[PDB]
């Protein structure tokens, strides 16, 4: 038993992290096969500014070994450096783009050296609530599936409120952000309803049951409450995804929605759920299944 | 900026995990050089898990009764010995992925990363703390025994915990890597319970300093307190006593923020009397006690 914010084992990703230096800027790159991927602002009109640069301007260090750059190109907001050596530690991988509400692990790195791992959710306003200091640009987000690494995030900047924004590995930003020193702010965020419900199921599976009640609701009635408290809408697809947790616990989703409705309207009356005094929304339904059934990689 | 329960990257530990089977019992082992370390209850026969005589059981085993698998490879056991509650299997091949490592026994309040594993394979990584009652609040299912806890400050892996059991409140107990249990527990299924747990006061203070470093001030006050008056209050909320060692340890965060340690203690006193009134600190509506003063400096 027990329930913790759990990240994927990071070893497959650790073997791909390198240090990239251009002039006096140093940040992290992802070495896969014979290409190194990193944020394009390492060269700081990127188009005009990339043509001036040449191959030996980019210093790539894998541990204590230098890679030689034999080509470079830009794709959206990511820089791609072709190197003369394929990474022998390249795992099975693919590039994916995730949706708001989905979770992933972040490997936070400095000077090409991994330093910590934590689990995050892509917020509805397309930020992540991470922990990043100077030099973390190029740190990466990922999920693991059977034996495949899905890379989904690369860090580019911190916003004034202290949250973080980045791109997918194809260089497209998540959210309404740009990579340059202009005034930018995180939009109003909302709570990921389907994830809160999944975490309430986790609580039940772990014996924390006090918030359960005899009542049920309708998707319509509950969504009018959700809107009222800045909760994301709950769709029929969301209901269906929670189906395995409903069957395992005996609590139908709209029965659990009645519990969540009361928690919103009335609060926690001084109690906690799974050691938290707030409603947690960074576990997906799949995260709860995986942790409570012991999936391995 | 930002403050997150960060775990250490787990790759150096992943390369050491193996599966160990004896009879019908399978659990995880830790393969370092030519030794596999695992919990000694892998030898326990299904019948007597209440009062097993582990010394008697082990002498009756042959090397070939122990099946050790690394990935798709079977390792040959060529000897065995027991050290306290840990079984040490000598194998005929040194692990080529062995990192720089040491074994350390930690004190209550210290934090570490757990790599939870099943059948020799990693499932996930998370941060834990050794509670004052010598349990940890982990996430462990059947087959997780032999998963380890570790820190990786500056490229050397310090192994501090190996998982053995779950107690009735749903908390977890285990040993150091020399096989000595943390706390009064034994690796038998006789009735056992953890003591009343308490809050790790020095870690709460470290986290309030982290909050101040991240721009939060709303809980500060103009008061100061004596160490003695603070401990008399803390007691009544089941908080651990604060010692002069803890005060010394908070010195650097006190310097970085300009807030004296006993000034911050008076803030904590007030929080214990009022609650948070629907406010949060570093994204939490509870006082967090599983970040050490060291963790705060590492991250800030
Ligand atoms: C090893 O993978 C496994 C991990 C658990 C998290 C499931 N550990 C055990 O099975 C362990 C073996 C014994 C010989 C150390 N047993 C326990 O952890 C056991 C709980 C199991 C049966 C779920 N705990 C236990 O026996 O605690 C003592 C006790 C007995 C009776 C009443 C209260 C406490
Ligand atoms: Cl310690
Ligand atoms: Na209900
Ligand atoms: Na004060």
């Amino acid at each position: 038993s027990g329930f913790r914010k759990m990240a994927f084992p990071s070893g497959k990703v650790e073997g791909c992290m390198v240090q990239v230096t251009c002039g006096t800027t140093t940040l992290n790159g992802l070495w896969l096969d014979d290409v190194v991927y990193c944020p394009r602002h390492v060269i700081c009109n990127y188009e005009d500014l990339l043509i001036r640069k040449s191959n030996h301007n980019f210093l790539v260090q894998a541990g204590n070994v230098q890679l030689r750059v034999i080509g470079h190109s830009m794709q959206n907001c990511v820089l791609k450096l072709k190197v003369d050596t394929a990474n022998p530690k390249t795992p099975k991988y693919k590039f994916v783009r995730i949706q708001p509400g989905q979770t992933f692990s972040v490997l936070a790195c400095y000077n090409g050296s991994p330093s910590g791992v934590y689990q995050c959710a892509m917020r509805p306003n397309f930020t992540i609530k991470g922990s990043f200091l100077n030099g973390s640009c190029g740190s990466v987000g990922f999920n693991i599936d059977y034996d495949c690494v899905s890379f989904c995030y690369m860090h580019h900047m911190e916003l004034p409120t202290g949250v973080h924004a980045g791109t997918d590995l194809e260089g497209n930003f998540y959210g309404p952000f740009v990579d340059r020193q202009t005034a930018q702010a995180a939009g109003t965020d909302t709570t990921i309803t389907v994830n809160v419900l999944a975490w309430l199921y986790a609580a039940v599976i772990n014996g924390d049951r006090w918030f359960l009640n005899r009542f049920t609701t309708t998707l319509n009635d509950f969504n009018l409450v959700a809107m009222k408290y800045n909760y994301e809408p709950l769709t029929q697809d969301h209901v269906d995804i929670l189906g395995p947790l409903s069957a395992q616990t005996g609590i139908a989703v709209l029965d659990m929605c009645a519990s969540l409705k009361e928690l919103l309207q009335n609060g926690m009356n001084g109690r906690t759920i799974l050691g938290s005094a707030l409603l947690e929304d960074e576990f997906t339904p799949f995260d709860v299944v995986r942790q409570c059934s012991g999936v391995t990689f």
